[PDB]
């Protein structure tokens, strides 16, 4: 909980930030998702495309429970994706 | 050489298409760009400050060498990082 702002920031209030500064929300998004995810197989193609996804399908949940924290919010992608 | 278009194409025409795209270009430098210089100490954080920078001097770089592919640019930044 004692991050930066911006990694406390919550995933449904980074849309809100993406209209104004798309790239700082989806890049984090992404550069974390990508290299937390290649944790477990080390394989994961480096595609636009795919990020696009991580942020689309995230925020959908985060919409579902707002108590999602950005970087606690996409961990649980991590694990979905994560299905070895 | 023989890559998909996008990941064969130099760092200096990807910032080409960032000024229509900067969100496609600036995540995939950062995207394998920390996950590759992640790779040799995993101390390396992920900030919105680090694609900006990535595909700052790199493309300078790329600037003085059009022939250097994205994909070897970003290699010769983790010499850079991995100068330690």
């Amino acid at each position: 909980n004692g991050l930066p702002s911006e990694t406390y920031i919550t995933c449904a209030e980074a849309n809100e930030m993406a209209k104004t500064d798309s790239a700082q929300v989806a890049e984090i998004v992404a550069v974390m998702g990508n290299a937390s995810v290649a944790s477990r197989d080390l394989k994961i193609e480096q595609s636009p495309e795919l990020s696009a996804k991580v942020v689309e399908k995230l925020n959908q949940v985060c919409a579902k429970d707002p108590q999602m924290l950005l970087i606690t919010a996409i961990d649980d992608t991590m694990r979905a994706i994560g299905k070895k």
